[PDB]
């Protein structure tokens, strides 16, 4: 009288949210990898901007023998604030990461004994 | 006859999807953030943009007692399209981040329910 | 003797679990969108930050009938490395996307038969 054809199906379906619960692992490092991707464009941005400051006043004197350049910075540069606080938003997803890792393969090997099991009830 | 011990595994593997389920919320915010942050990143960098825009041809003239500045748009500023749906996206995770966290919070107390109940079973 | 308000509880505590996966994906588009959605912005900026380039010496010249114009590239323009792998990242996510879609599915009718075989045995 024991439902395991029940059991079954709800180890079954742990095993169905199980894989999508990684597959969402996987997508979240994607989400990581444009968005810190894109910071790494943001610093290539950020010396391009630094060369235009360069650019001030070229040519602009005809009867001097001197050329007058201002490189203002324009590049708003982030030391300490923002890559301070990067450094830790990358290294927070880096523990969640690894305990997401490390709960997964415990959550594997716990769910094939609980199907093991299951098969010995009804092997 | 029953499968206690089976039910304890499952019971268990509900609690270590959760964990990870509930990982997920919390590194799910850090992707937020980082994209978001950069976007504050943005908004500095269009500034400086802009200054440039400043720079058009300084000393340009040396029989003339007057400086040019053409200060033409150099940042695209997003008032209404990206700015609006912007809000809507952060309003989004709002709205399905606070559904995720009530779902998290039912979870748990049925989570310990259920544990709790199966204690019972064999307390 | 069986524990069949157990299982409903268990049974129900994957439906919630779902429910909250399932809302992983949406919050993980939103998080695609505004990722994808500054790379965007950042095409925009290329292209302001060429036209700058173009802004080199205007008028610096009171003796001569020419203006002296240097377009010196000043956006990084990503072809080949961080396009072709933009592509994948966002291809990536399109074949993660659909596999969970189809695992939600699976689950989704999964999970209501489990609800409903739950139902035969005390319906």
């Amino acid at each position: 009288a024991q439902s395991r054809t029940l059991l079954a199906g709800i180890v079954q379906q742990q095993q169905q949210l199980l894989d999508v619960v990684k597959r969402q692992q996987e997508l979240l490092r994607l989400t990581v990898w444009g968005t810190k991707n894109l910071q790494t464009r943001v610093t290539a941005i950020e010396k391009y901007l630094k060369d235009q400051a360069q650019l001030n006043a070229w040519g602009a004197a005809f009867r001097q023998v001197a050329h007058t350049t201002v490189p203002w910075p324009n590049a708003s540069l982030t030391p300490k604030w923002n890559n301070e606080t990067w450094q830790e938003w990358e290294r927070k997803v880096d523990f969640l990461e690894e305990n997401i890792t490390a709960l997964l393969e415990e959550a594997q090997i716990q769910q094939e004994k609980n199907m093991y099991e299951l098969q010995k009830l009804n092997s």
